[PDB]
């Protein structure tokens, strides 16, 4: 099996885990078009008898008196002589589904409606910071339900992923931190999660039962399961949870402005049960996350953007005191040197170059300083690769993975160059997996041990991203209250020239 | 109206309106303490011969039997012969009291609690802002309750009120704007609206419903219920409601970090009945707006701060381009006014006054800026009301009912200014709703003057408080950062003298 997943699509595999039972009907008559191989147990006949007949003799007579209100609503409780079962409707490719689902023989009474809400909401009075406050509803979503891991995914631009928040029991190995590539998780999968909002893996050990018409005749296809909950995983995934260790799973979908920012994924190494209703009250909870997180965001970038702005109005403090700018710098070479979150400055202002910081060599600095020249840049210059764009300093990775330039004169070549360190350098090490359990698995699909490789290589030579409160910051040092320096060097010139006029 | 409203004690009344019966017990004897004169129609048998009485034979077995069950929610709904009605337990002064509760016909199957709740979130995908989610809300809420206006109400540092939003249909009196004094909440009330979220006002037509005995024994006050939500309003309250011509009211109490930052207030004409799946989904809903609205007051702020960073920038930039300082305002006169929010700025820099927008003559603004010398103020002075600090410019507050005055030289008295014009008139007055009212009412008490009015008095000689970010700027302004820069036109004009007469 090679070069799997991606070709295969996942709404169609035809296939339904044995957690519950689903039936397809179509026009009045409600024929069993698709029926499941399991539901002998329940209806009390070879499933190959149901077949071809009309759906009000077939069906027990507990499910056929609320029908009505079934449809009207799509959930309520039916009790049969084994027990009671949840029931939805979901209509797919023309034709509706009757899905059963096999209740907990509690009462129900207890853990009522909207207090499960209550309970959730109550922690998240505060939560200040966005990764404090996936922290805190990592922590209450395992207070709930009882799994052993809650892990927050946030995705990157071209739908690179990486861990944020983690709340676990005591023993297993932190997860915090990784990075995994964006083609671990397909297109299709994406859309999928984006159209609905929870998705439940009962079991890892539970082998799926399939639905049994080979294929649908008037469709040609198998039927679409993309709104029902049985879907059953691509084997690939299962073999994923398998060498992983967590066997049940139940993942939830944020969603900011119909953009999927992240996951969250309760991981248990047992199967697992979960009530109806604190189900229904979770996904109200990612509706709250969903919100929260859109409003956060938003907080943050405003708040980068004003701690930018003070950070860049200290500088005129220095330069203007009396102290020689050149000097000045190395002075205070920490505030204008994360005036754009990069380790790296190197400033052409007439003299020889200036060096703060890890910057290149005297001869790289100078060859890119010639060779930037030719390119019309009419403000400043962003790019994220240097070995493309630039040959000669492809070899150099340390000190010429990012580069961002404002030419400080517009008709002399004033060079401010700002290397910002690779991605793979600036973020910690300390976020890797590491830890090698003893065991050998497959080391080609899992995540533990043998993963993050994709990562590595796929952001080689590569540095993050210039936000736009960098590139302001950038346009904002090309000015560094242009007035300051611009009129230190006329004002130093039109000193030096009475001087020497005195000479 | 009566020996004012201040010393009327709202928690200790011991009303019941006219709908709901309470009765009282004790121990496990469950001895009855109070009962309502209108529960003898409910009960069969004239409450007064059950004073004291076992709890087996006053009430209905039916509520017996689900005693036990009634205690785990402390609500619950029981059909009864008269009808369906819905009872409540809770514990109040050492002495548990049943309330009893006319009960909507529906049995709570249709169209139950949280899928409403999403009917209610979704509108807030949007909301980019505070005041569009507080209008959002507000038209979501009207749209659940049916009402006929629903509004908010806003409270500053001095508890003063605002009214950000509200949503009405066509043909009534809209308030948008309007203003209330802070007075017009007693300091009983604002303890109570915290302890619990919703009130609701059964109807204003019926008289207060007498409860017996008029007092306990035990205590020698009548027992309190602020627990329970069925507690009787004020007569004074009465008449104002009267006034305004609503019948029912439903408050929603929006709290930020334990204090009441807004409050949800419904009207309606006629009496109108909700049920508590309704009354629980909005009691959620106002948990909900607590977090969010939170979240975007947090935003809003450190981006208008941002903001007024890089507006400052632009000032420089007007420097260097051909022109003084004086020439730099005459163009730029616009861009300083916002630096601190303030319509009128001035300057010293060593010459004659320069004053921009709408300012004191120069006269008395030497006279203040020789008067604030002797005042000790090391980096800045904000004062709020300037008569009660400096008596001579009360007369004339207009525009200098609030200034900012920052020391632009370190040692000597070079001063820079910024007067802001006093509250009222920067206010819109929208709160008045026009057509005067056919009836005649006491123009003390009702919407329009009463309130408002005394609210004027209340904040006369008063502008809106010097925030943080504004105090910001205008220090950022005598800073190092725009300060060096216009000393180096000092530098300038020295170095053009040495060119003068020398060549
Ligand atoms: C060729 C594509 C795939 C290779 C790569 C592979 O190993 N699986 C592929 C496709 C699918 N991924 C599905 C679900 C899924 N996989 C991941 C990957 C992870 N990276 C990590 O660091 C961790 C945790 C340690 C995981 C699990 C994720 C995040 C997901 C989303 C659901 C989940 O978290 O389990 C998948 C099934 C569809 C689906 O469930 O979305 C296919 C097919
Ligand atoms: C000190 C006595 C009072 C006079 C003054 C008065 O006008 N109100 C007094 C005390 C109480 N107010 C209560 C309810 C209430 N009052 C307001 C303020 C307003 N100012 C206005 O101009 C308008 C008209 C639009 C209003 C409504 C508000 C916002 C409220 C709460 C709204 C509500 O009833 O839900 C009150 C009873 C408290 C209660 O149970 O609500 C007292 C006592």
């Amino acid at each position: 099996e090679l070069s799997q997943c991606d070709r295969e699509p996942i709404h169609l595999l035809g296939g339904i885990q044995a957690y519950g039972v689903l039936l397809a009907f179509r026009g009045p008559d409600r024929r069993l078009e698709v029926v499941s191989a399991n539901t002998q147990a329940l209806l009390g006949r070879p499933p190959e008898a149901l077949l071809g007949k009309t759906a009000a003799q077939v069906l027990p007579a507990e499910l056929w008196a609320q029908w009505e209100l079934l449809s009207a609503r799509g959930a309520l409780r039916v009790a049969l002589p084994s027990g009671p079962y949840r029931a939805l409707l979901h209509e797919s490719d023309g034709l509706t589904v009757l899905e059963l689902e096999p209740a907990e023989l509690q009462p129900d009474m207890e853990e009522t409606a909207l207090e499960l809400v209550r309970r959730l909401v109550s922690p998240l009075a505060g939560a200040k910071g966005t990764r404090e406050l996936l922290q805190t509803a990592a922590n209450t979503v395992r207070a709930l339900t009882g799994f052993d891991r809650v892990m927050v995914y946030r995705f990157d631009a071209d739908w690179h992923g990486e861990v944020l928040a983690e709340s676990k029991r005591e023993g297993m190995d932190g997860f915090l931190g990784m990075h995994f590539p964006a083609t671990d998780i397909p297109v299709q999968a994406r859309a999928l999660y984006t159209r609905n909002p929870l998705r439940l893996i009962a079991n890892a050990r539970a082998r799926p039962v399939p639905l049994v018409p080979s294929v649908v005749p008037e469709l040609g296809r198998p039927l679409d399961l993309s709104g029902s909950a049985l879907r059953s995983v691509s084997p690939i995934h299962l073999e994923y949870l398998r060498n992983m260790g967590v066997e049940a799973s139940f993942s939830l979908s944020l969603l900011k402005d119909g953009a999927l920012w992240g996951l969250i994924a309760c991981h248990h190494l047992a199967p697992l049960h979960l009530s109806y209703e604190r189900r229904r009250a979770c996904e109200v909870l990612t509706q709250l996350l969903a919100l929260q997180l859109s409003s956060e965001e938003r907080a943050a970038e405003a708040a980068e953007d004003s701690h930018r702005a003070a950070l860049l109005g200290p500088l005129a403090t220095s330069l203007g005191a009396g102290g020689t700018l050149e000097e000045a710098l190395a002075k205070d070479g920490a505030r204008v040197l994360e005036l754009t979150g990069a380790t790296g400055a190197a400033l052409l202002l007439g003299g020889e170059p200036l060096l703060v910081g890890r910057t290149p060599s005297m001869d790289e600095v100078e060859a890119l300083a010639a060779w930037l020249a030719p390119q019309p840049f009419q403000t400043s210059f962003h790019t994220e690769r240097l070995g493309s764009l630039y040959p000669p300093l492809a070899a150099r990775a340390d000190v010429a993975a990012g580069l961002l330039a404002v030419r400080l004169a517009p008709a002399s070549s004033r060079l401010a160059l700002w290397f910002r360190p690779e991605a793979v350098r600036t973020i910690s090490w300390a976020g890797n997996p590491r830890k090698p359990a003893e065991p050998e698995p497959g080391h080609a699909r899992l995540h533990p041990r043998g993963s993050f490789q994709a990562w590595e290589e796929t952001v080689r030579e590569t540095s993050p991203a210039w936000k736009r409160a960098d590139l302001a910051a950038a346009e904002g040092f090309r000015s560094a209250l242009i007035g300051v320096v611009l009129r230190q060097a006329a004002e130093l010139e039109r000193l030096s020239e009475a001087l020497s006029r005195s000479n």
